[PDB]
C-alpha cells in the first residue's frame, strides 16, 4: 500500500522528474509546448505547478515521496488569479512556437470550468516506474475527500482517453467533451459532492 502524505520542499526533485517521465508524450503537452527541448520545457511547466500554484497556494499530496503527486487548488486558493496572472508569460515563452495552440486549447476550455469555487486538479502524475499499482487512486483521493468535505466540486482536464476510466472510478462524470481542432480531444471532468 502507497504512503500518501502532504509534499514538502524536500520531495519537489524526485516530484518534478515524476511530473517529466509522466507528461513525456501527454497529448496537451505535445500539442501546445514547442517540440524544440520540449523535455525541458515540460519540466519547467510542471515544476512552476508543483511551487508557485501547489506549495505555494493550494495543496500537493505525494506518495511514497514522490513517486506520483497530485497538485490541486482549493476554495483556499484566493490568490490563484494573482499567481496565473505572474506566471502566464513564462508559460507563454515555455510554449514557444506552439503559443496559439496553447491559446486554442485555454480558449476552448475556460468556458466549462466550474464558475463557483473547486478543488480544481492543476496537474498529477505517476513515475513510469511505478505506474499500475495505485499509486495514482492514493495520491488523488485526498483532494476528492477534502472536496466533498467541504460540499465543492472537484474538478479536472484531460486530453489522454485512458484516463477517463480512473476518474470515472472516483466518481468523476465527463461534463465536457472537446474537439479541439488539428488537436488533442479533451474531457473535463466534475465530481459533485457525493457523487460516488
Ligand atoms: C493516469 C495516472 C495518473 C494513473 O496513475 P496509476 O497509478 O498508473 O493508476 P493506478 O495504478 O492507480 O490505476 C491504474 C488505472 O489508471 C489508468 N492508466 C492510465 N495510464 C496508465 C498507465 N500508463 N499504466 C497503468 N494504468 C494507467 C487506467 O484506467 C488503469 O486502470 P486499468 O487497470 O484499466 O489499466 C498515471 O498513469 C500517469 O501519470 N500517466 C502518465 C501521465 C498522465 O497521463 N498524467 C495525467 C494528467 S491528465
Ligand atoms: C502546466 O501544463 C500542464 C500541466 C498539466 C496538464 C494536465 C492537467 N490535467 C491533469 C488531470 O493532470 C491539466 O490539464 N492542467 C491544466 C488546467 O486543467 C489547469 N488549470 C487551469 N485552471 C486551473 C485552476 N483555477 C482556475 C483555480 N486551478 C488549478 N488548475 C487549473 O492548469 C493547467 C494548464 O491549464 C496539462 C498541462
Amino acid at each position: 500500500k502507497p504512503t500518501v502524505r502532504l509534499a514538502t520542499r524536500d520531495d519537489v526533485p524526485r516530484a518534478v522528474r515524476t511530473l517529466a517521465a509522466a507528461f513525456a508524450d501527454y497529448p496537451a503537452t505535445r500539442h501546445t509546448v514547442d517540440p524544440d527541448r520540449h523535455i525541458e520545457r515540460v519540466t519547467e511547466l510542471q515544476e512552476l505547478f508543483l511551487t508557485r500554484v501547489g506549495l505555494d497556494i493550494g495543496k500537493v499530496w505525494v506518495a511514497d515521496d514522490g513517486a506520483a503527486v497530485a497538485v490541486w487548488t482549493t476554495p483556499e486558493s484566493v490568490e490563484a488569479g494573482a499567481v496565473f496572472a505572474e506566471i502566464g508569460p513564462r508559460m507563454a515563452e515555455l510554449s514557444g512556437s506552439r503559443l496559439a495552440a496553447q491559446q486554442q486549447m485555454e480558449g476552448l476550455l475556460a468556458p466549462h470550468r466550474p464558475k463557483e469555487p473547486a478543488w480544481f486538479l492543476a496537474t498529477v502524475g505517476v513515475s513510469p516506474d511505478h505506474q499500475g499499482k495505485g499509486l495514482g487512486s492514493a495520491v488523488v483521493l485526498p483532494g476528492v475527500e477534502a472536496a466533498e468535505r467541504a460540499g465543492v466540486p472537484a474538478f479536472l482536464e484531460t486530453s489522454a482517453p485512458r484516463n477517463l476510466p480512473f476518474y470515472e472510478r472516483l466518481g468523476f462524470t465527463v461534463t465536457a467533451d472537446v474537439e479541439v481542432p488539428e488537436g488533442p480531444r479533451t474531457w473535463c471532468m466534475t465530481r459533485k459532492p457525493g457523487a460516488s
